[PDB]
């Protein structure tokens, strides 16, 4: 029916309404997680029951095996959007809060655990397909192809217009993830938060907010308790040693980020990440959208325990 409550055990109920809640251990938990948000966030009308569990699986078949950037971080993503939405209740448009979860279950779609800067000294063909922002193309370009099969479009019941606002929502919002525009957007947010301009009626400066809350979501791995952050970490670095490897293999000496045999300097690189970028996003999106200003306290509790790994306080 439309009478189908999807609900969870009593201690996930309550903690999935957290920043720092972490989707755990159970694959199969995670795609009844979902639509538990999609439903709470948005409603059970927003999307066909049939054609939503259709797209979920065929999006969840479409990551890869790869130690980090796979169908966990999805879910895990959408969660931290979860949240945002629901202590920003009123801040959002009926097609954003849709679109929005949705761009995050997609975000990364059929990823190899390569950065774009691999691809293109690699020579990959998507490097030649798309100059820019590499592999968030693809993910997009992925995301359209699976809402263009049999029994899985989940925007069937717009209009041709709302269809359209809702896919140039998606495409921004998986755009954004892309780390390399992050520096830009969040340096023009924090001149217009600051000088008053700011304009949540402007498009353009509503593109820019969806693009800091896509970061954020994105980097939320520096925001959950000591215990996930630390062991998230490790899968990241996973993956960037591999890459660093396979530099390697091409004859280009790798950052000491990817370097495997300077594993020591992981603890430096991660202070170096939480004062870059991950603090800096944090303090401008509690600056835009006061509600969220547990992920950047739950960051800055995490560096903190950066800190104390290098002072060999564990
Ligand atoms: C720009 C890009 C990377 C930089 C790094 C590399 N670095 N370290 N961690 C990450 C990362 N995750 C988020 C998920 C959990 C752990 C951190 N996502 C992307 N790049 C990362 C170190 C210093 C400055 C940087 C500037
Ligand atoms: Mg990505
Ligand atoms: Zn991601």
């Amino acid at each position: 029916q439309g009478l189908m409550q999807f609900t969870l055990p009593v201690r996930l109920c309550k903690e999935i309404e957290l920043f720092h809640f972490d989707i755990g251990p159970f694959e199969n938990m995670w795609p009844g997680i979902f639509v538990y948000m999609v439903h709470r966030s948005c409603g059970t009308s927003c999307f066909e029951l049939e054609k939503l569990c259709r797209f979920i699986m065929s999006v969840k078949k479409n990551y890869r095996r790869v130690p980090y950037h796979n169908w966990k971080h999805a879910v895990t993503v959408a969660h931290c959007m979860y949240a945002i939405l629901q202590n920003n209740h009123t801040l959002f448009t009926d097609l954003e809060r849709k679109g929005l979860l949705i761009a995050c279950l997609c975000h990364d779609l059929d990823h190899r655990g390569f950065s774009n800067s691999y691809l293109q000294k690699f020579d990959h063909p998507l490097a030649a397909l798309y100059s820019t922002s590499t592999m968030e193309q693809h993910h997009f370009s992925q995301t359209v192809s699976i809402l263009q099969l049999e029994g899985h479009n989940i925007f069937s019941t717009l209009s041709s217009s709302e269809y359209e606002q809702v896919l140039e929502i998606i495409r921004k919002a998986i755009i954004a993830t892309d780390l390399a525009l992050y520096f830009g957007n969040r340096k023009q947010l924090e001149e217009m938060y600051q000088t008053g301009s700011l304009n949540l009626n402007n498009q353009s400066h509503r593109d820019r907010v969806i693009g800091l809350m896509m970061t954020a979501c994105d980097l939320c791995s520096v925001t959950k308790l000591w215990p996930v952050t630390k062991l998230t970490a490790n899968d990241i670095y996973a993956e960037f040693w591999a890459e660093g490897d396979e530099m390697k293999k091409l004859g280009i000496q790798p950052i000491p980020m990817m370097d495997r045999d300077k594993k020591d300097e992981v603890p430096q690189g991660q202070l170096g990440f939480y004062n870059a970028v991950a603090i800096p996003c944090y303090t401008t999106l509690t600056q835009i959208l006061p509600p969220t200003e547990p992920l950047l306290k739950a960051c800055r509790d995490n560096l903190s325990q950066w800190e104390k790994v290098i002072r060999g306080e564990e």
